[PDB]
């Protein structure tokens, strides 16, 4: 893998990004976030997933800012956000902080969500519980449905079995598996040193600080072997999304992707979905940010008219 030769010229380092962010206290902690402020009649909330932070969206967001207010948090325990008060980082812990944070943002009645990975799960669950607050949903490499079979998936069955076992703590708390192994593996280009450093920084130290990156995959909604509360959450939102004929959606497929291939047929079960494609693996924002930004912009513009 090779550096994109034109990237250093436009690179945004961690410190450059964090300087453009602000914080809001939320319950017993706080959230770090980027807010583009302008055009606040609409709000496009971008949610990262495991391993990453708001930083992931840094080259995507400029495309959408001119048409709507863009708001991009670091999920609790991730990026430069605060930690969860009880040290728990399950989907519902993340949701508790995220929804409390939304209350303080002065959002419009109908919100646009853009979700990746577990950040899409959070958007979908929010939508299920707030069905009157949703203007549109963009999703990518997302938690679309429960998992009944590994057939169309990347070969991670044993990785997941290991992660769910006591081996998960070694892989993640000790070895930083998601940052040092998964992250670069699932970006096609080579990240600039400063870009990788921005992903590493929250999790640079060994041990419990890395917990969110272990808790996320342990939420995987496997019908056989999964945590049943998350299976229920996903089943519930999946049925709601299949029935949501009047809710515009955009699915950004990654080619060849990481699990896009496994979830696309599921994404097609959600009506009113526009489909586009970019070249990438899992962390597609790092390989096609401008193409993604333009597709999202175009979709948002249509939905606002």
């Amino acid at each position: 893998k090779v550096y994109d030769p034109e990237q250093r010229k436009r690179m945004i380092t961690g410190p450059q990004w964090w300087a453009r962010c602000k914080q809001m206290n939320v319950l017993d902690s706080f959230i770090n976030y980027y807010d583009s402020e302008k055009h606040a009649e609409n709000a496009v909330i971008f949610l990262h997933g495991n391993a990453t932070s708001s930083y992931l969206w840094r080259h995507v967001v400029p495309h959408i800012e001119p048409v709507a207010r863009c708001i991009i948090p670091d999920l609790i325990g991730m990026g430069k956000s605060g930690k969860s008060g009880n040290g728990s980082y399950r989907l519902l812990d993340h949701y508790k902080y995220l929804t409390a944070w939304f209350e303080l943002l002065n959002l419009p009645k109908k919100i646009i969500f853009v979700g990746h990975d577990w950040g899409a799960a959070l958007a979908f669950h929010y939508a299920y519980e707030h069905q009157d607050r949703i203007k549109a949903i963009v999703h990518m490499e997302s938690v679309v449905d429960v998992i009944e079979s590994w057939d169309e998936w990347p070969d991670i069955e044993e990785d997941i079995a290991l992660i769910k076992s006591e081996e998960g703590e070694k892989m993640v708390l000790e070895n930083n598996f998601f940052v040092e192994t998964v992250l670069p593996s699932k970006i096609m280009r080579k990240l600039e040193p400063e870009e990788f450093a921005a992903y590493l920084e929250p999790f640079k130290e060994k041990g419990e600080v890395r917990r969110p990156t272990l808790s996320w995959p342990r939420e995987i909604p496997l019908v056989k072997g999964g945590k049943p509360d998350v299976v229920q959450i996903v089943r519930n939102y999946n049925a709601y999304l299949r029935a949501s004929d009047d809710l515009p959606k955009l699915f950004i497929e990654s080619d060849p992707g990481f699990f896009s291939n496994a979830i696309v047929e599921g994404a097609k079960k959600f009506p009113n979905t526009e489909f586009v494609k970019v070249k990438g693996l899992h962390f597609l924002q790092e390989d096609a940010p401008d193409e993604m930004g333009k597709y999202i912009k175009s979709f948002v513009e249509r939905v606002l008219k």
